[PDB]
């Protein structure tokens, strides 16, 4: 499923992401935009052989099991395919663990390079939340 900007903002908010660990909603919507372009089915393979899954591009080396990443840790205890569902619950639950890992949202390279220090508020402007 390809989410709309305000649609995603609302789903993320309902799932407890607005201000989770100090990160306003705009940060999460901006990160989703650049990581997957709001597409739940996005996947991208990395050079180390791992793969990123879903709307938030969660990595198979540490967070989910895809059955093809030797040494994967599967910290979210879920098969990576669960992250590609139209229901964003698993992606959100796993992201909560990732952002709490100590490095905050810096764990997402697109957030760090394209959202961090920007007016992220623009991402939820005009939405009924």
């Amino acid at each position: 499923k390809v989410f709309g900007r305000c649609e995603l903002a609302a789903a993320l908010k309902r799932h407890g992401l607005d201000n989770y660990r100090g990160y306003s909603l705009g940060n999460w919507v901006c990160a989703a935009k650049f990581e997957s372009n709001f597409n739940t089915q996005a996947t991208n393979r990395n050079t180390d052989g791992s793969t990123d899954y879903g709307i938030l591009q969660i990595n198979s080396r540490w967070w989910c099991n895809d059955g093809r990443t030797p040494g994967s840790r599967n910290l979210c205890n879920i098969p990576c395919s669960a992250l590609l569902s139209s229901d964003i619950t698993a992606s959100v639950n796993c992201a909560k663990k990732i952002v709490s890992d100590g490095n905050g949202m810096n764990a997402w390279v697109a957030w760090r390079n394209r959202c961090k220090g920007t007016d992220v508020q623009a991402w939820i402007r005009g939405c009924r939340l």
